[PDB]
């Protein structure tokens, strides 16, 4: 594990946002670019409203759990 230090000039300090589909059967958390907020986003947002083509559908599965042992 590693602590995400916030202040070091070295390293990527980009943010990360997640949006949950509006449909119940979905309820999946899609990944957006990074300059998007839920406050400005619509209430009926869905996977089809995703920026990542890799996960811009309601049929695409959620990002599998990653993590080295
Ligand atoms: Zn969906």
């Amino acid at each position: 594990g590693s602590s995400g230090s916030s202040g070091e000039i070295s390293g990527f300090g980009q943010c990360l946002v997640w949006v949950q589909c509006s449909f119940p059967n979905c309820g999946k958390w899609r990944r957006l670019c990074g300059n998007i907020d839920p406050s400005v986003l619509p209430d009926n947002w869905s996977c089809d409203q995703n920026t990542d083509v890799q996960y811009n559908r309601c049929d695409i599965p959620e990002e599998t759990w990653t993590g080295l042992e």
